[PDB]
């Protein structure tokens, strides 16, 4: 008795979990709906099915996953799914979560489902471990810093440079941040001595690369703030050796015992693929979610109220004995 | 405003009694001591001997069981669950499932809860074991102790004819530590991932050191792993060997569809590896506190509680800070 799963969207995170399905013999793959005319799409692709019909699978699939498309939907049709379909999505604004939870419960609740927001690794696991290290040790200091990954609206700000044909932008953690946090020595780090960022630019024929060099320097609202290092490389390169796919980063809770002992946390990714990553989080949630779907639990839940225990397909005996 | 009754005053209960002070929401009742009232009043302080504890019934809301002692809390455990909630470290992971048993029959009968083997391990690196295996399902797990006492080691040592005292530590190996992080995964062998060193205060007679070496030919403790043996006096070990500081790693390494390396890690790096316990015992009164309040009943481990029963914020302000 398998879990159907239902995907929107087959963008990068789309694909992601359709793969990761694969890897979970108690889950099958029931549609993959897309914006797409799937009749240009192909045809033998059973899963595929157009976005018009989702309502037509409201008795064959217990748990949504939202992979937004790739575009605007992906922000706001949480909402239509969630009245039909307990959903599972990433929604990662920060700052608009509070209002996306509002939002989903109020529907969820309405309909009688449940919709787990905000999941994938930050936010998601990232968000565990902050709360995990403030709540284990009080008293000290939460640093997140987010590995080398690309940072999409930086690399068109460098396309809009005089003189830049092409590149890409990473944001990297500076180790010196990272040896003082993981010490015990507390402190606050300036937005400077956190991260830095590096970029790799294919220069228009002639250009001024010093020229380059300081425009993207100076840009303010990207690289102001931040020591930036520009490397100037050939489109083959760029083509070759920045995918850009990769991504990473750090949580560390610095705390103080009550005598000054220095007590450290730390939990870290290092995912040479971040789209199929966010996908194995999205997957292993959506076994949580119909595990409490079916305790009829109703509204919407974040990562922060669900029990590690439900994201495994094994029994709390079996957990217990090998795992504790 | 949470009452907290500590039980056992040793190094975990002396901790606990600190941590509790840096959490506003709680307050301490009471230390329970199975010291004899061979005392000067006490020595005064807030404690009070065990035979008292059932005086405490309905002013005590978590127990926590601060005992190092797994054998001990075999009989203890659930003497202390038939009358309050209760929150423990058991650390013998064999043994877990059985004082889960029995823990969970006791305090079910009684309408109480039940915590038993929180820490950092059994705990902490348990949950990150269980999220890296359901995150990943298909990769490998690799758990090291980090350098400090392993404690149990250290009495197993202590049974070897000719040793008065002595310490032991247990030391991931580097080239092992590294391996697991590339997301390279492989099988290590228990000789691959750490290394032994033990200190001895011996002889009973000026006894017989060569044989001392015992030790590394000690089935399960020793042997599998190399293990180096320092003899050196009651004074060394006093004033160079109190082994507070710990740690250790869990990293779970895998490859989703596709050979992509992917690669989490969870890892402590603590001075006061007791005092760290202490602090996960009353951070998860907090979550037994409000489990208690919601009617549940029987016994418990992390894996069942949502990391928010541990802060003593809203849903709202963790949404709004933390996700
Ligand atoms: C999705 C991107 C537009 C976010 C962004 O601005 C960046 O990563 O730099």
């Amino acid at each position: 008795s398998k879990i159907r799963i239902g995907i929107v969207g087959y963008g990068n995170i789309g694909k992601g979990v359709e793969k990761a399905i694969k890897q979970n013999d108690d889950m099958e793959l029931e549609a993959i709906f897309t914006r797409r005319d799937i009749n240009k799409v192909d045809s033998n692709n059973s899963k595929l099915v157009h976005i018009s019909r989702l309502e037509l699978y409201k008795d064959t699939v217990d748990v949504m996953i939202l992979c937004g498309g790739s575009a605007t939907d992906l922000v706001e049709q949480g909402p239509m799914i969630a009245s039909q379909f307990n959903t599972v999505d990433s929604f990662d604004n920060h700052g608009r979560i509070p209002q996306h939870f509002e939002r989903m419960d109020e529907i969820s609740k309405k309909a009688g489902n449940i919709s787990l927001i905000s999941t994938g690794w930050d936010p998601g696991l990232f968000s565990l471990n902050r709360l995990l290290g403030e709540s284990i040790l009080p008293k000290g200091k939460t640093h997140t810093f987010w590995g080398k990954g690309v940072s999409l609206g930086h690399s068109d700000a460098i396309r809009r440079v005089q003189g830049v044909k092409n590149g890409i932008q990473y944001i990297i953690p500076i180790k010196g941040a990272l040896d003082k946090a993981r010490s015990g020595e507390q402190c606050d780090f300036t937005t400077r001595e956190k991260h830095e960022m590096v970029c790799y630019v294919v220069p228009e024929e002639n250009a001024d690369l010093k020229k380059i060099e300081q425009d993207i320097k100076t840009m303010p609202d990207y690289f102001a703030d931040y020591n930036t290092t520009v490397h100037f490389i050939t489109e083959e390169e760029l083509k070759l050796n920045h995918a850009g796919l990769s991504n990473g980063g750090f949580v560390i809770r610095s705390g103080n015992t009550q005598g000054g002992a220095k007590q450290v946390m730390e939990f870290n990714l290092n995912l040479e693929s971040s789209a199929e990553f966010t996908s194995s989080v999205l997957v292993a949630y959506s076994r949580a979610i119909y595990k409490l779907s079916k305790e009829g639990k109703k509204g919407a839940v974040t990562v922060l109220d669900i029990p590690f225990s439900y994201l495994s397909p094994k029994t709390p005996e079996e957990l217990r004995k090998e795992l504790l």
